[PDB]
Formats: C-alpha cells, structure tokens, sequence
C-alpha cells in the first residue's frame, strides 16, 4: 500500500516503453550492415556510396 | 481591577483562537466518512482498502 495502483502502474506503463525502444533501437542498429537477402548472383549498385 | 486590561486580552485572545480550532477539527473528523452524494448504482472503487 506504500503506493496507489495508478503509481505503480504508469511506473510498470514506462517501463514497457522503453523496453520497446531499446528493441527497436537493436534492430535499426544491426542493420546498418545490409545484407543479402538470397545468394544469386548481383550486379550493379544502383545506389553510389556515402549517398543518402 | 483585579487584573490588567492586556491579561483580559491575552486571555479573551486565547479562548478564540481555541474555539477556532475545535470548529475546525469538529469539520476535519466529519469529512472522514465518506458519504455519497446522490442515489443510483454505484461502480468499481479505483481505491483499495489500506489505500492511502
């Protein structure tokens, strides 16, 4: 009882928030190395490096 | 003659702050039961027992 229902709950609300960004952030972080997604064969680089 | 005009204030002083006081506590314990306001169907109690 040393704190109300609703405390505790946008306490445990946050908390699942930021479990969802730092997840979210992982994934955007990972890619930053594309890979490939078969193993064909690839030509041309449509996109030139350091573009955006 | 008894005694000075200033003790009779001081004195007269004290009792009202005193009656004061007692009203005001007289109020404070009145609001510790918490009645309802109207009639008709009440719902869930967001508050728990012990709840502060």
């Amino acid at each position: 009882q040393a704190v109300s229902k609703q405390q505790y709950a946008d306490a445990n609300a946050a908390y699942l928030q930021s479990k969802a960004a730092v997840e979210q952030a992982r994934i955007n972080l990972r890619y930053t190395k594309v890979l490939s997604p078969i193993s064909g064969r690839i030509g041309r680089s449509a996109v030139t490096e350091g573009a955006l």
